[PDB]
């Protein structure tokens, strides 16, 4: 079989890229290792930037989002017995963020792709990339025991952190920057109304806690935990008790608890690879970088990578300007490093780090007091949170 | 002998406090371990905040400063082959900083004190504090072999980092926060015109460099060096060569070099003690806290401590409101921690740290790119640099 753009991965990056290209008349095939069900089971993201919201509209998949998404104008940070609200809207110059589950976005894209008739191969096993530096690269995979070959012009590696694409680039061509945090986030999804109409990030002596939501009757909560913890050691009962201990009293008493629909631990890490391309292979999303969830940037960076790749591919196909593709990495990395810096900052001021001396603890506390008390300080948080401009 | 306020230390803190109190009619005695000459030999500070400038006027010692000081409206940061100017004036809402040597400020204060006839005892050896928690504390010292006693109501410890005052407070009453940096600043004072009309802080792969000044014909330069260095290993020739290697080409070629009037190494440290008082003893300046020189806050924090102590002492004596003195520490510490956080931030983004991984190096570079490229980011630097409001 042959196509123009082969896409490895049917997570949000691959689906979004596939939809945008399909609409512009550029044929693409998506190869996914898992089943549609497995992909739909991943909870993940809840916060979307306006740029991503606009990209969904451009891809014509925003109906359900416009109806069901919750536009947030502010966010709250609680520390040392204080609760400070950051008016994102006022401080960023009118921008806001939208709360809409990653599961929902993925479902919308999958339904749109299914309807268009564009090619998608689930359970595509043993994907291998070939002749990346040639003019005719190809992808081989197994479907029901038989090895098939897919010829194409370009390959978009949208296969996440553990994908085959980043592994297909000669190791000596890549420079990796990585940082592993000494903690993870234990998350719990409950069919209960959220404790607040806005998100609450809490810095507490026992560790970080976050009150988020999915809708008016579905909440998502997180608590920082050591990497040595096992989810089976955390009953719903223990989670609720611990969550309450980390929140302000007035917030903790209005908390409606309930059984969990989902519970899991996500370890925190930062990861960046430079460059993000090799010959005809271009990496996008988690395949090229990981950000700790504290700043809500992961999916949102996947969106800007895809927006950039789609626009460069359009010029290559429609305008015959293939030279512009060499610029992909430089353009993406500028935004990636700034989002990484913000996600790192947020993580360092909201979490409890093991083996922290007295000086560092005081500085951490003073960072919050200063940034949340100064108009200039609040503005740096707000502009980064709503998301920096796309290039 | 008897006095109202005994002041330990004739550095800028003690002299400034002594002058303000004398003018308000509150008698004070200053005890200094060294000679006037030794004190005058310390180069130190070059940058003053507006609050300190205003306090000098209030103390009636601003003539020479108003004539000789240089008002700066901006400052420059050079990194990765770029030179970025921070318009302090525009970004802070009209505030600026004044460049006037600490040696000059000290000389002005010493001449003013000498003229007023207020008591100052130089070469006051073996100073000891007594009955701090009593209603009648006293100070003993030796002058020309004979031990004298000085009775007083209050004692102001303005004796710097190695003073006797902080050592006179029961160790279990104090909580110390400290951080030692793995480098020092090798400074050089030259009788040459400065390379720029504004300061240049430079982050370079070889390490930090700073281009400062004292007047139109006297410059002060610094380069970051390991703590294992000896000033005798650094000839003027080696210093100039190294300085040039760390500055942008265009700046390095306009550099007028010359023999040094003074050369010394200052190690970098952060130090805070809580509280800053014990009974009738109140600590001010370096006796209570040390900030790395990167943010130019040391002398400037000494000024706000003194301004607060003077105003509280005025109410105690003039208005009989002695209870207000219990508030000294809380008021000072709020400003101290914010200046410490800024001095720490400045130090971490401008210096080369040993054993820094690739991720940290990129984040350091991105911090500069973001803060110097965003209006909100530039404003946080500017408002902190000109100095946060006095309480
Ligand atoms: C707890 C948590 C909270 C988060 N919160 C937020 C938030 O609020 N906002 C935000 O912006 N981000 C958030 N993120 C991040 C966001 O979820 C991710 O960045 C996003 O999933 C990345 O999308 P992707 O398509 O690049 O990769 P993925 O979602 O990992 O999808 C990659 C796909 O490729 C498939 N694949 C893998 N290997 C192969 C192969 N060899 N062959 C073929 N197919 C393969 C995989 O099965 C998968 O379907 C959060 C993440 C977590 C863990
Ligand atoms: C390289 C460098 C650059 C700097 N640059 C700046 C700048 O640009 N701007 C800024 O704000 N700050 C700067 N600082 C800091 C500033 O110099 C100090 O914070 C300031 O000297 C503190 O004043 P002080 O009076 O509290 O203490 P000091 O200046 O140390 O004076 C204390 C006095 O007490 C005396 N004393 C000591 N022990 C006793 C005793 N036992 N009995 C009696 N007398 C005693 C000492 O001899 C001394 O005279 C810089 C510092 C350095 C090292």
């Amino acid at each position: 079989m042959k196509t123009q753009v082969a896409i490895i991965g049917a997570g949000p990056s691959g689906l979004l890229l596939g939809q945008l290209l399909h609409k512009a008349g550029i044929d693409n095939v998506i190869l996914e290792r898992q089943t549609p069900d497995y992909v739909l089971g991943r909870i993940r993201a809840g916060v979307l930037e306006q740029g991503m919201v606009d990209l969904l509209r451009e891809a014509g998949v925003d109906r359900r989002m416009a109806r069901d998404g919750l536009v947030h104008e502010g966010v709250e940070i609680a520390f040392a017995g204080q609760r400070r609200r950051i008016d994102l809207k006022r401080l960023s110059g009118g921008k806001t963020v939208t709360v809409y589950g990653q599961t929902e976005v993925t479902r919308d894209l999958m339904e749109a792709r299914e309807a268009s008739g564009a090619t998608t191969v689930y359970q595509a096993a043993e994907v291998r990339l070939h002749d990346l530096q040639g003019e005719r690269p190809y992808v081989t995979f197994e479907r029901d025991g038989e090895r098939l070959r897919l010829d194409c012009d370009y390959i978009a590696g949208c296969d996440g952190f553990h994908g085959i694409s980043r592994q297909s680039i000669p190791a000596e061509r890549l420079k990796v920057f990585e940082r592993v945090y000494p903690f993870g986030w234990l998350g719990l999804l409950a069919d209960t109304p959220p404790v607040s109409h806005e998100l609450i990030y809490a810095n507490h002596p026992r560790g970080f806690a976050l009150c988020s939501q999915r809708s008016a009757t579905r909440s998502r909560y997180y608590v920082q935990v050591p990497l040595t913890e096992k989810v089976e050691d955390w009953s719903d009962e223990r989670f609720w008790t611990e969550l309450k201990a980390r929140l302000p009293a007035e917030v903790a008493e209005k908390l409606v608890t309930g059984p969990s629909l989902e519970k899991s631990i996500a370890p925190l890490t930062s990861f960046v690879v430079e460059p993000m391309q090799h010959g005809r292979l271009f990496l996008a999303g988690d395949a090229a970088h990981i950000v700790p969830p504290t700043g809500a940037k992961g999916l949102n960076l996947a969106a800007s990578d895809v927006s950039t790749l789609y626009r460069l591919l359009l010029k290559a196909y429609r305008e015959g300007r293939g030279e512009l593709l060499e610029r992909y990495s430089a353009i993406c990395l500028r935004r990636i490093w700034k989002a990484e810096r913000f996600s790192w900052w947020m993580t360092s001021v909201l979490h409890r780090f093991p083996d922290t001396d007295a000086f560092s603890q005081r500085i951490q506390q003073t960072e919050l007091e200063y940034y949340l008390g100064s108009e200039a300080g609040l503005a740096t948080i707000a502009e980064n949170y709503v998301g920096l401009p796309y290039e």
